[PDB]
């Protein structure tokens, strides 16, 4: 049996991102996987890291330190319910798929907020430890991203540089840090420019890849993979 | 001529190390006679989510909502939400934009990511074409003032986090350079939580000292070579 969490960040159900999320739900559901979707915009997910994330009284109510307060609230089971609901979905998942349009070579702020607030100290990592000692060890993560820019722009000699360059903070700094094994990203380049046929072909390539997702090996999530030859 | 500075600040606590770096920036630039504005994102309860609430008028396509298309059209028509246009006015007037923030997941905190997503809209910060050296914010300077949990040693080529320049790429190149900003060398204050009282005071004083000569600095070559070598 396999459990999948899809963290989805798009405002429009009829969008290309919406179609990629729906095809993921359809394919994984067909296989018999347990599937859950966290539709961040539909949930009006709170992205700001604030004192509202801790219930009851604070460890130090005179000087607010977000990381210290959330770490202590995690251990004392005093985190806001919106955070703990996401943590329960992550804890149960074997695979976490992030479905999003690229915003400023990164995730939209609503999804950045999910990472900031859900992946807290004590839950996803400790100080120490992280990376191979990360608390989410054994889990798989996959970034499914759509861009405005073409594939040619996202090349070593392209104006945007190699697409692997923008993946570093997400794949290494976040996912690998928490102990996830990272599967090769799914990048759907410039669907807004692409024809109806090319767009259908991009969602079919995603559905086809999902058919054998459990047979995939993770990438070596290293500086060499992201920046070297 | 008189210089205008916008500080986009993202920390919940005024007594924080970030708070002290922002205050020292305000003090030093104010002493020099600069015009200074601070956008304190958490105190403003700044909306980070990119939604249909960011447009006030008739949507260009109300059946299929496309955020970038809708905000581009709303910018041109002057139907964007007032919280966005208030920030755009601060950016338009600034000669230098300083971003003061703790590093969150090798990036900006989500509240600041939201400022970038919503404020730097098509028509205002860039156009297609009209990006990188043709960006609409050409002539402006930007500077990232970052604090980390990780030590300087961790942020080296052979360190567990890799070179600090690696995480700067989406912010400096993908965002600031793309909008036409000339990027000044980042200010990175490594691990203030671990550092002694003397080392902490030293990092604050190095920032204050650097600001004394900020108008004499040249921007970095914001290229893949500067960030990644080889
Ligand atoms: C704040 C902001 C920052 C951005 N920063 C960047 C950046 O740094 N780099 C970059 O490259 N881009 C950037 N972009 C662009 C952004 O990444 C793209 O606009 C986005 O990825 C397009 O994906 P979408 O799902 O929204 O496309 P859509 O506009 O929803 O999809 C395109 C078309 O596909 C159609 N479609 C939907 N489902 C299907 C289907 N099943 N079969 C066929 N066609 C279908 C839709 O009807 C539509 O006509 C940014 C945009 C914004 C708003
Ligand atoms: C969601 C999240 C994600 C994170 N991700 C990362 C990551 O990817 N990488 C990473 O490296 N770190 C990460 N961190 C850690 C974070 O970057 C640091 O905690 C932060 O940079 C510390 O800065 P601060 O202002 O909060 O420090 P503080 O805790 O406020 O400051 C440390 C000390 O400095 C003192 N101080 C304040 N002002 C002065 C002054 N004027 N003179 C002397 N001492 C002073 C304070 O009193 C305190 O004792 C993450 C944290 C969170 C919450
Ligand atoms: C054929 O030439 C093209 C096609 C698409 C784009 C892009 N559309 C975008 C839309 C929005 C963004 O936000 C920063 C960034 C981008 C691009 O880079 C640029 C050039
Ligand atoms: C040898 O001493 C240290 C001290 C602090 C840290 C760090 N604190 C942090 C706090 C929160 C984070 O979020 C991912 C990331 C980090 C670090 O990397 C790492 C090693
Ligand atoms: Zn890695
Ligand atoms: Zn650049």
């Amino acid at each position: 049996g396999k459990k999948v969490l899809i963290v989805y960040a798009h405002q429009e159900p009829k969008s290309f991102n919406g179609s990629l999320k729906n095809v993921a739900v359809d394919e994984l559901s067909r296989q018999g996987c347990t599937v859950t979707v966290s539709d961040l915009y539909a949930m009006n997910f709170e992205p700001r890291a604030t004192d509202k994330d801790i219930t009851g009284t604070l460890s130090n109510p005179e000087v607010f330190n977000y990381g210290v307060e959330t770490h202590e609230a995690y251990k004392q089971r005093s985190l806001a319910s919106d955070i703990t609901d996401e943590q329960k979905k992550v804890r149960e998942a074997d695979l976490v798929i992030f479905q999003f349009p690229l915003y400023w070579f990164s995730v939209p702020a609503i999804l950045k907020g999910w990472m900031d607030r859900v992946l807290c100290q004590g839950f996803a990592f400790d100080i120490p430890g992280f990376y191979d000692s990360g608390l989410l060890q054994g889990k798989l993560a996959l970034l499914s991203v759509t861009t405005g820019g073409t594939a040619e722009m996202y090349t070593k000699t392209g104006v945007n540089g190699d697409s692997r360059y923008f993946l570093w903070p997400l794949q290494h700094g976040t996912l690998h840090f928490c102990g996830f094994k990272v599967l090769a990203p799914q990048i759907s380049f410039a669907p807004e420019i692409a024809s109806e046929e090319e767009r259908k072909g991009m969602v079919a390539a995603w559905s086809q890849r999902l058919q054998t997702i459990w047979k995939e090996e993770p990438i070596p999530c290293t500086a060499h993979w992201h920046f070297g030859q």
